[PDB]
């Protein structure tokens, strides 16, 4: 569909969008930060598909006392506007609080890739509860496939990444190979692209049970091999998976969008 008449600053082909980093991979993914993307047009284009996202987060044990702060500042920050199924895939059901939904939004409680997902939502975004939004997540991350770069390491050289460097692991990568380090949380993408994902991840892991060995990242190394040799169509800055306390609050982060818990 075409979208309507809008009024908002032309783009400046002469100016660059930001002097500062990068802002877009050697394949051509939009790099996303503060000042890459104008919102309104971005919500118009998919509000315009219906679009329907997922959240799914994982709170097992003594994490359980994060979701409420995790979907009360997601109602304030994530997806508004949008159609929003949160899954809950939690040990303890009967623990979840009731928080108070926005219209259009949705909670399922699942106790601990099912097709279950493909008939519910376009995308899944695929993060951790021990976090709180504090600005605006919204439709500018939704692509086939995205990581996020982890805070830590957006400014190292590939040789100073954590890879698994083990040439007996499914997750090895060498010294001269290497975009980025993604965390390995906060990934999503369409539901085939996560669920080819979590599928590749979940067989190479096996694979290193089955020869003795574990990666030194677990998960997360295994989530940087397969973005190595399956490149993400965007990359999420640090704005989008920040620690304050440890970090602080950098120049070069306009905003601090979903930050680790105290
Ligand atoms: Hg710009
Ligand atoms: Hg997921
Ligand atoms: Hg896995
Ligand atoms: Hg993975």
């Amino acid at each position: 569909v075409s979208l309507p008449r809008m009024v908002y600053p032309q783009p400046k082909v002469l100016t660059p969008c930001r002097k500062d980093v990068l802002v877009v991979t050697p394949w051509l993914a939009p790099i996303v930060w503060e000042g890459t993307f104008n919102i309104d047009i971005l919500n118009e284009q998919f509000r315009l598909q219906n679009t329907t996202i997922g959240l799914t987060v994982f709170a097992i044990k003594k994490y359980v006392a994060f979701l409420k702060l995790f979907l009360e500042t997601a109602e304030k920050h994530f997806m508004v506007g949008h159609r929003v199924h949160y899954y809950v895939f939690t040990d303890q059901p009967a623990a979840v609080p009731r928080v108070t939904l926005g219209t259009g939004r949705q909670l399922s409680v699942l106790e601990v890739c099912e097709r279950r997902f493909l008939s519910e939502v376009d995308y899944l975004v695929c993060v951790d509860v021990d976090m709180e939004f504090r600005d605006h997540v919204g439709v500018e991350i939704l692509t086939p496939l995205f990581g996020t770069l982890h805070p830590s390491f957006y400014g190292s050289s590939r040789e100073a990444f954590t890879y698994e460097r083990r040439p007996q692991s499914q997750a090895y990568i060498p010294k001269d190979e290497g975009d980025f380090y993604y965390m390995g949380t906060f990934f999503g993408g369409s539901v085939q692209e996560v669920q080819r994902l979590t599928r590749a991840c979940h067989q190479a892991m096996m694979v290193d049970q089955a020869n003795g060995i574990e990666a030194v990242w677990h998960d997360e190394s295994h989530l940087n091999k397969y973005l190595l040799r399956h490149k993400p169509t965007k990359v999420l800055s640090p704005e989008y998976l920040w620690d304050q306390q440890l970090l602080g609050w950098p120049a070069v982060l306009r905003k601090l969008r979903f930050t680790a818990v105290p």
